[PDB]
């Protein structure tokens, strides 16, 4: 990320600090929770609303030392009044502005806001898990401030889990008990917290929605597979990603190993000499190390990160992957609960940044071999049914004689999220009680109003719809400012903030007091439609035919032969 770019975040980093405090009240206010009592602070948004704010709530026992790559365990209760009024550090990761490592190991914590701390009816309750590749991200304010959200009647709550290798370390030795996956089984914990607590923030434990985005969406799918957090929840918001996404799941038990051996160790390839090695190391160390583990062959076959969600090798008590995602989707309690799902019109844009430092990933889409599932392809990609498979895909991308930066960034939208999402929902059909899935299409596009992950895909000035560019529409961000009520853009913030609010309140996302949602017939898919409808947002809400339906019949067919892999 460029030196200017650098400077800007900095001085933003100034401004916000400042604007925090004052944005700050001296109302402070003390709930009951079952580990005891915290103490929360009302804080200002720059609309002139407020709200109660409690951040730093830990759900589990910092994962340090000896419960370093382990499960999480419950947190220690504690007699008097814990002090809820800053938030605690991020997972630590890697600074995408500055490249230097940031955060702690002590990071499990969550937030709970709301508007209204003795309301007269309970709330519903929504719960955000922030994306980030699993590598990156945190609950802090200056990235998912609440105050968007607390003009509706909710409680709002984003939670933090471990990120990276210290997230999702996976051995195979029964005996040293890291069978990987404890960053997701943090966000259990998390759940287990806030289906038992939130009751004393105004929430109603019988009405939960978790929702989550990219890395997010998949980890809010997991929490619908795992038999762990049977009936905890009651709605989910899948946006831009599943748990069937090829990103989305790994199996990484050979890369500590790589991963040890990058931060010196020295010694043979066995697991426990492996382990006893990276418990010692600097947690900085391990996390700025990770960059390098993948091999050329993985990052040819779109391996995308080295340490992730994975198929644990054995069972143990807090088991939450037992068995690959597409079979746990064959027997998820979460398919029978009403969800959302959902992408942005130009997924792929995101990759606009990579494209400029690899011009040559674009001569991928020659043949288009390496982007054939990995399950279908072979080991070189060289086999003629491979070939064969990647021509498909060139058919339904590649559109003039030579393969565009466009044709690139279309395809990566279908290989890392629309054919995922097909792929799940039929799938999702074969195995239901019948619950409504809703579709949405967020096709609204602003410069006027961004994120910071504009500043990560290098997409100043650039035209469309990215991943990631809806989530200024639901939080605030450093980046942010008061816009006008009149304003395409705090429109957007209200249709959209208010939608999700009406799909966590019924399960039905539809509400004709939402402006502009007048003439709007939304249904649920069918497994009877051949065709998707989605809610299309843009700066009119209009009813469509999922535009990209096409394309994703034609990555179908490479499964023609292979029907019981689909």
């Amino acid at each position: 990320v460029s030196l200017m770019e650098k400077l800007k975040w900095k001085i933003k980093c100034i401004e916000n600090k400042f604007l925090n405090y004052r944005l700050t009240t001296n109302e402070t206010v003390v709930a009951e929770t079952e580990y005891g009592k915290v103490k929360g602070v009302k804080r200002l948004t720059v609309y002139d609303d407020s709200y109660y704010s409690f951040e730093g709530i830990p759900y589990a026992q910092p994962p340090v030392g000896e419960l370093r790559f382990k499960a999480p365990q419950r947190p220690t209760p504690w007699d008097g009044v814990r002090d809820c009024c800053n938030h605690k550090d991020k997972s630590v990761q890697v600074d995408f502005i500055t490249g230097k490592v940031c955060g702690s190991e002590d990071c499990l914590y969550l937030s709970v806001y709301t508007n209204n701390l003795n309301p007269e009816t309970k709330r519903p309750v929504l719960v955000y898990i922030h994306g980030g590749g699993f590598i990156i991200g945190e609950n802090h304010r200056d990235m998912y401030g609440p105050d968007y959200f607390i003009k509706k009647d909710v409680v709002l709550i984003n939670i933090q889990y471990r990120l990276g290798a210290l997230g999702f370390l996976s051995l195979n030795s029964e005996d040293l008990n890291v069978p990987g996956n404890a960053g997701l089984k943090d966000q259990v914990m998390a759940l287990r917290w806030i289906k038992n607590n939130c009751a004393n923030f105004g929430g109603n434990p019988d009405n939960i929605t978790v929702f989550g985005e990219s890395a997010g969406a998949a980890s809010t799918h997991y929490m619908m597979l795992t038999e762990q957090t049977r009936g905890l929840f009651h709605r989910g918001i899948l946006m831009s990603g599943n748990a069937i996404c090829p990103w989305a799941n790994t199996q990484c038990q050979h890369r500590a190993f790589t991963l040890a051996k990058l931060a010196g160790y020295k010694g043979e390839d066995n697991d426990k000499d492996v382990l006893e090695f990276l418990m010692k190391a600097k947690p900085q160390d391990l996390i700025k190390l990770e960059e390098k583990v993948l091999t050329l062959e993985e990052r040819t076959n779109k391996v995308m990160f080295p340490f992730g969600p994975t198929v644990e090798p054995y069972q143990t008590a807090d088991c939450v992957l037992p068995k690959h995602p597409r079979e746990m989707v064959k027997t998820a309690w979460g398919n029978s609960i009403p969800t959302m799902m959902g992408n942005t019109s130009y997924e792929g844009l995101f990759f606009t940044s990579i494209l400029k430092q690899m011009p040559l990933l674009v001569k991928e889409l020659e043949t288009c071999v390496n982007f054939v599932p990995s399950e279908l392809a072979d080991a070189e990609r060289t086999a003629p049914e491979t070939l064969e498979m990647g021509a498909k895909i060139k058919k339904a991308h590649v559109t003039g004689e030579t393969p565009t930066a466009d044709n690139f960034m279309d395809l990566c939208s279908h290989f890392y999220f629309w054919f995922p999402m097909h792929r799940l929902l039929q799938l999702r059909f074969n195995h239901t009680s019948g619950t409504p899935v809703y579709l949405y299409r967020f096709d609204f596009d602003s410069e006027d109003l961004i994120n910071p992950y504009r500043i990560m895909r290098s997409g100043r000035g650039v035209k469309g719809v990215s991943h990631t560019d809806e989530l200024t529409y639901f939080f605030w961000n450093q980046l942010a400012k008061r816009m006008p009520k009149e304003s395409r853009e705090y429109k957007t913030i209200e249709r959209m903030t208010g939608i999700w609010t009406q799909f966590a309140t019924t399960g039905n996302p539809y509400s004709n007091e939402i402006e502009g949602m007048e003439n709007v017939s939304w249904d649920p898919i069918e497994k009877s439609d051949e065709v998707y409808k989605c809610l299309n947002i843009s700066d009119e809400l209009k009813m469509i035919d999922v535009p990209e339906m096409g394309k994703i019949k034609q990555w179908e067919s490479m499964f023609e032969k292979h029907r019981d892999l689909f």
